[PDB]
Parts: structure tokens; C-alpha cells; sequence
């Protein structure tokens, strides 16, 4: 039976609905009001073979910060719920993905202890309309509600969109690994 | 009886109305034409337990500078009027507020001698559409019309929205302390 | 009615029982198998006016690490439970406590978002038999389950016991402030 | 019943009489033969809400050193006497006070163990006729007879009169906090 | 017989009309499609007492560059035409203007030989939607068609809007002096 | 006819009377209890062609600080009063004055927004009995009550009396310029 986590979260600032299938086929269906984040969430589905359904509405006239954070928090919680008792899984994931000149190493453990190690150096302040400080906030928030240990290490990269997208490819692949069944467990 | 200060400031550039209640319940009612400043004025009301009413429009087609300044000047005057003869109050306020990784120490004295000490280092140029140079200008202008001695010291912080918002939290709580009754005066 | 949180948690490594009263009288009843940690828990009770009850049976023949961690995790959860809906509280706490030459500033927010900022430099590796690396882990683990934003800043200090104990005094006092009723809320 | 400490002390060099009320109304009555010190003692009364009565005569034809020291020693003893058994008090005090561009953080504990941490950098040698080295000596001597743990930290300042006066404001306010009743003890 | 210069110039990128009266009363009537430039041209009128009429229709969907340049070229030519044979004028101008923290020294000679000396350091990339690289280009183009020797020296300044606007105030006042009659010539 | 501003102000520390005529003939009538300040106020009258009447008494046995500050505050208020609506004036003033080896550039704007930029480096602590820190405090306090934008820049100088006196000559001549009628307004 497919492992599915669903979360509805309403704050003063944002309304968020998430549904994630750990055992999906890469179905991407994300609409957050933040086009660059939607693009990254599509990468998450396609490279992780998760089914990702996200809806958010919020106060983007202020900036994208509150929406970014609330989506990430909800996603972490959805992952936690989908994982259930975590029986018979690999638990650890490790992958290095390129995107042209960018190269990003992600290592993670579905440990129940939140930690983010992050060293990206994104050389521009905006990719499209997306504030590049929000990348770290997205992963930190996801970590805090999922309880995962996550290390994100930039090995190479110059183009901001390549650095971020390569990070999502590596994260998706590492998370696929961690959530898959270990054949000897 | 509640201490309420009301100010109309009209310049070539901006039309401003402010009403502040020092003895409020955190009623937030601010519309400046600058969404991020509206968000910070909400934080002022919420964290300081002030009632804050602001209406402004101006030449935002140029940039946010003139409106940001005229709003700040009028708030400073409003505070001055609300304080009246300052009988029986703490006068001094001192608070350090975190917001995640950010940590800001604000110390103030309702002295009648304007001074701004400010050392924030905001690492991005825009939060949403808000020019981060305007944060210092907001506090300088407020100080100049209120006659407040104000020091703002950045102890930690990386996210620009966090640093600015922690500053308003700390300022609001320090100002609440300073405007409150001293039980021995 | 007093705000009391109780946690019983057993792992492969440790068997822990914690009960904390936020509205206590400083009743101290901590026995962890780690004498220096018991001394610090006593400081928490006495300086915070919490009633603190801790029992732990752990694998200290290996080292104190698993016991220290499991105690801290359970305390964080106990605090979370005791706080309930967090209605009407100060929420923020800020205190700087000396102990002779040592001086430690603690600032915290009962935010629901875990974060530890810690900069202690403890110049010796052992205080009695207690590994001084475990101080940071204690606070990190406590933050992670309580969901608090916590900043610990060393302003002065040379004696390791003084540095660590001053940190617990300042923490206890900042947490007492945060958990107390705000008379205007 | 008001907590009052009285000291008479005669040395080869000076004759000093001190009376301090911890529970006063800011009555300032200091005549030491050192006008700048009188001015600082007035600040201590007004900002601390102590009643301060001081008389000293001595060998100021030599310099102000012996008088300054003997006044400080007597005040320390007077505080210790007034404190009595220290039942039910806050014991710790912490305050940061501005005076224009100056900003001074004082932290203290009524511990019974004397310690002075002092880092003021006063950039002129005389304020009026008062030797600026005597500021440190005043606080050191006070600490030695009171048994106080006292930390004085300069955060900002350029004007010598401002730096010293802000220190006395912050000290008076921290000391008031420490000597006041803790409502839960 | 006011000295009036008029230029109508159309390129494949822009269509521009400028009319300047050296002997004006500050009448400001500038619409370029670049709101910040219009604000600066208003400053030129107000502080210089020129009558300034500008209209431009340009390709601002690309960026403000071609419009900014073509407006500046046309203003330079209009000044040249207005000056005519330059009989009896001061010819040199020199003014230092503050705007809050900003302080800008402008020195010019209506010499017939184009030169721009410019050392502004504008610390942000955008003021509103206005690219701050365009300030130097405005003055360079103006110099090139007018044939003036112009030095712009930043003595102080932190806020980009203040730096640029002070530059325009100082330029306008220096140009007013240079274009005015020398009573002895 | 003549623009005259009068201010009487008494505090616990000082008693001050100021009368200034902006349209004077350099009548000098200053007695502050601080002989070097008297001499500088004489320079203000003679170089500015202001009529300057000042009387002050106060606690100079403590030091000259309170007197210096209260005189400057009163002067600033008196200038503000005398200026009235500020109709038809130059508003800006700019002058560089030598005194032997000293050279001081003063630039100011009668703007309504207080700002002091000050970089004097006065190499001795006392000129006669006058504490050289008081020069800066004089100008800061004057700016604060007058609402002027004032920049004081040391270009050269070694002798402390010369540096200070040149500053007052330049300030006086700049203020004369700013307060004089613009013949085209
Ligand atoms: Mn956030
Ligand atoms: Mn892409
Ligand atoms: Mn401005
Ligand atoms: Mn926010
Ligand atoms: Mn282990
Ligand atoms: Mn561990
Ligand atoms: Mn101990
Ligand atoms: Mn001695
Ligand atoms: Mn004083
Ligand atoms: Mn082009
Ligand atoms: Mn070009
Ligand atoms: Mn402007
Ligand atoms: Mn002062
Ligand atoms: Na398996
Ligand atoms: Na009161
Ligand atoms: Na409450
Ligand atoms: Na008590
Ligand atoms: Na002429
Ligand atoms: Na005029």
C-alpha cells in the first residue's frame, strides 16, 4: 500500500495543503503562488519519483517569505506522516548531482533529529522574482518538521538557477534512496 | 485615561495620518502604500501592545523613500504628543529579541534628545519590493521627531526579513517598557 | 492551576522520567547518573523556580552522551506539554547572569521553531567527569523537542564550572520570564 | 520597614559618613569635596530610587584619590548592612542605559563574593577636575566591601562625561532591580 | 530676453523634446518615462531656478538606458543653445550641497571643452526602478553635448537616493552661478 | 525688519538667556561662565554679522558640560524662532575658512532635519580650561534644536585654538549666507 502523507495548515499569513506519495511516479502538481518554488517542487517529484500535490495562498505582496516557510513546514510534516513507523527502509540517502557547471552533494538520514548543514553560495540575490535567501529557509523549515538530518554541500557552481536546481535534484535522489525499501530489512 | 497622540503630516510628496495609543491592546491598522512597512507596523502594535493607526499615500511611483520618511516623522511626533509630560513612566527601555537565527538588542531613553545608534548589516538590497536602506531612515526620522535616544545593535542574523522583523519586535518591547508606569514614580 | 508536563521515554540506551511544574517553588529532585548534570538541573529549579523531577538509567559505562541527550530531549518535551496553548504568557525571555568572572547572556522565544545559537568556549575538556562538549548537546536537544528559539552568548569567563553554571542561571531566569503571565495579555 | 545602612569611617586620610535607604524615593544628599563624584552620587539616588546621604572631608590638596576610595569603601559597607539577610530579593540585576551616544551594560549579583569586571575606555584624563582613573577605583572599592559581583561593559560612547554618567545610570537601575523584592520568594 | 534653448531630437530608440530657460523661476515640467529621472529634473528646476520642460518617449521595456542618454544629450544641447555667445556671465560655478548625511561638491566651467570627473559610489543598484549606473551616464552625455567641464566629488553619503539628489542640488546651484551675470563683465 | 529670536530656559543645572538678530551688525554680548565659549560666540557675531546676546549661569564646578550643552540648545531654538517661515532665503550656506595652518570647510542647509557630520581632530584635551570634547557637543546640540543639516570637515590644522576658531569663522560665514535673502526668491 502506497505511503501517503497529507497536511492542511492554516496560519495568520498563509493557507497550505500538501499531499505526498512516497511510492509515486513523479506526478507534479504544485501551485504555491511562487513560480520558482513550483519549478523546484516539480524537480522534487520528477527526480524523486514522489507524487507531489501542493496548494498555497498567502501574503506575497509583503514578500515570498511567509508562503515559502509555511509550504516547507507542511511538506516536512507530510513526509513525517507518510513515513509512519519507518520499518524496513534504507533510512540513509547520499547523492551528488550535476547541472552543467554546478555540482551539489546531499546526504541525509531519516533520524528523527532535525539538523541542517548548508553551505550553498548563491551569487545573485534574485532568480526571476525569487529571493535566493529563501532556499536555505525552505530546507531548514522542512528539516525542522520532518525531523531529518540533512547536509547540503556545494562542490561547484556559478549560475544561481543551476546551483539551486542541482540541489533539488540531489535532494530528491537522496530522499528517494532513504525512503526506499532495504531488501535485507 | 489612555495616552493617545494624533498627527496629520502633509508634504508636497506624501499625505499622512497617524494615531497611536500608548495604552492599547495591539490593534493594528496601518496602510502606507508600502506592504513591508505595513507588516513592520503590525509588529510594532502586536509586540508593543500599542494601537497603531496609519494612513498614507504618496509618490511611490518614484520610490518608497519619501513615504517611508514622512510616515516615520509623523509616528515620532505622535509618540511625543501621546507621552505628554512623561510623568511617572519607566522612561528607559531595554530588550533583546530573537527571530530564529537573528538576535537584536534595542536600548532606548525617552530623553528629549534625539540620537540614533544603528549597526544593522542587512545582507540583501530588497525584501519584497522594500529597499533595505529605508530601515535605518525609518528609525532616524522617528528619533528626530520623538526626541528619543535609541540604540539598535545586531548580535546575530543572516536572513534580511528576520533581522528587520526582530528589530521591530525588540524596539516595540523596549518602547512598551519605557512608556509603562514605574510603580515607584 | 499549575502547568505540569510529564514525559516517560525509554530507548535502547536509556530509561528516562521527567516531570516539570512551570509554576513551582524551586523543588529540585534530579538524579541522572551524571553528577554534574544533576547540579545544573538543581540550578535550573532554584533559579527558574521550576519544580524539576528527573530520573535516568543509562549506559554511562560507554560515556555520558546517550544519557545527557535523552534527558535533554525529555525535558524539552515536558516543557512543550506544560506550556499547553501558551495563552497569556510573556513568551520572550532575556537575562544576563554573572558568576564571578563569568557572564552569560541568554535570550529565548517560545516560538514553536527550534533554533540554537551557542557560542560558549569552555576551556577545559572535563568538569569532574562531565565532558564539556555535552553542554551544547544538552541545549540543542532541549531546543529540538521544545521548539524554542534559544541564543546563548558568552560575554566573559575563564573557569569552566563558572561558565557552565552561569549559563544555567541565565537560562533558568530567561525561561522563568518567558513562561510567566504577561499582565496585559 | 525600610532597609537602611549607616557607616562612619575615619582613616588617617579622610572622614566619611554614609547613610543609604534601599527603599527610598531618590533623595540626593552627597557632599564629598569632589563635585563630579557628588554629581554621580545624585545619579545613583535618582536612577536607583535610593536615598543617599554622604559626607566626606579629606586630603584633596594631594589629589582626589584617598577621598574617592574612602567614600566608595563606606558605600559598599553601607549597602551590605542595609541588605541584612537578603531574604526574598531579586539578588541579580541587569540593565543597559544610554546617554546620547554612550551605551553601558551593567550586570550584577549580590553574591557575597567580590568581583569587578570593568572595560570602560574613557578618552580624556579629566572630567572637570575629576581624574577619570578614579571611576574604576570607585567601583572596585565598592565591590570589595559590599561583596558584589559586578560587570560593567562599554557598548558605545565617545564623550567622557556621557560614558561615566551612563555607567552610573545603568548601575543604579541594575542595583535597584537586585535589591527589590522577588514576588515569588 | 530670457535665454531659452530648445531641442527636438528623435533617434530609432527615443523621441525627445527639451526646452530650458536659464533665466527662469523654477518651473518644472519633465516627463521622461523614468520617474526617478523626472524627480531629479524637478530638483534641477527648483534648485537652479531654471524653467525645465522635458518630454521623452523611449524604449523603456529594454531598460532605461537609451531614454536616459537621449534626454541628457538633448539637455546638454539645449544648454549650449541657450548660452549663445556667453557674454558677461560668471562662467564658473562651485557649490557643495548636503542632504542629511550626504555631501556632494560640484565644480564646473562653461568652457567649450567636455570633461566629466565623477567619483560617486552609490551603494545600491536600484533606486525605485532606476539603475544607479545611469547617474554617471546622464552627466557624461550632458557634458559631451554642452561642452562643459564638470567635476562631481562625493564627500559623504550612505543613502543612494540622498547621494544622487544631493548631486542634483549641488549641480543645479553650481550651474545657476555659472550662467548668472558677472556684475563686472 | 529684523529677524529676532529670544529663548529663556532654566534647568536644575543651568539658567540661560539667548537673543539673536539674524540681520545684525556683529554686536557681541556673550557671558556664559565659560571664557573660551564666550570667545567663540564673539567670533560667531563678528564673522556672521549676527547680534548675539547670551547669559548663562550653572554648575561649572562639576564641569563645563551642562552649561555648554544648555547654551547650544538655546541658541539652536533661538535661530529656529528668528528664521520664522524661512521665506526667500538662500537656505544653503558653504564656506571654507583658514586660520593660519588650520582650514575648515562648513556646509549647511536650513532644512528642518537635524544632522551633524563632524570630523575635527583636536590634538589637545584642553584649550585654556575648555574641554575640547565640548566643541562637538556644542554643534550637535545646536543642530538638534535648530533642525539644521550641518557638515564640519577639517582639511588642515595643528593648533587646537586655531582649529576650533577656524570652525566658528567658517560656520558663522556659512550661516550668514544661508540666512541672507536670495535675490531671485
Ligand atoms: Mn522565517
Ligand atoms: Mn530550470
Ligand atoms: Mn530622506
Ligand atoms: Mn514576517
Ligand atoms: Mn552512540
Ligand atoms: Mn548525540
Ligand atoms: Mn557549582
Ligand atoms: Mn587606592
Ligand atoms: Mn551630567
Ligand atoms: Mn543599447
Ligand atoms: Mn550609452
Ligand atoms: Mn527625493
Ligand atoms: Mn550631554
Ligand atoms: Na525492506
Ligand atoms: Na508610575
Ligand atoms: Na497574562
Ligand atoms: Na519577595
Ligand atoms: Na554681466
Ligand atoms: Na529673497
Amino acid at each position: 500500500s502506497a505511503r501517503i502523507g497529507e497536511v492542511k495548515r492554516e496560519t495568520k499569513e498563509t493557507n497550505v495543503s500538501v499531499k505526498i506519495n512516497l511510492d509515486g511516479h513523479g506526478v507534479s502538481d504544485s501551485s504555491t503562488g511562487i513560480p520558482f518554488l513550483d519549478h523546484m517542487l516539480d524537480q522534487l517529484a520528477s527526480h524523486g519519483l514522489f507524487d507531489v500535490h501542493v496548494r498555497a495562498t498567502g501574503d506575497t505582496h509583503i514578500d515570498d517569505h511567509h508562503t515559502n516557510e509555511d509550504v516547507a513546514l507542511a511538506i516536512g510534516t507530510a513526509l513525517l506522516k507518510a513515513l509512519g513507523e519507518r520499518k524496513g527502509i534504507n533510512r540513509f540517502g547520499d547523492f551528488t548531482a550535476p547541472l552543467d557547471e554546478a555540482l551539489i552533494h546531499v546526504s541525509l538520514d531519516l533520524s528523527g533529529r532535525p539538523y541542517l548543514g548548508y553551505n550553498l553560495e548563491i551569487p545573485t540575490q534574485r532568480v526571476g522574482t525569487y529571493d535566493t535567501q529563501l532556499v536555505e529557509h525552505f530546507f531548514q523549515s522542512l528539516v525542522n518538521t520532518s525531523g531529518m538530518t540533512l547536509h547540503i554541500r556545494q562542490l561547484a557552481g556559478k549560475n544561481s538557477h543551476h546551483i539551486i536546481e542541482a540541489t533539488f535534484k540531489a535532494f530528491a535522489r537522496a530522499l528517494r534512496q532513504a525512503t526506499e525499501s532495504d531488501p535485507r530489512r
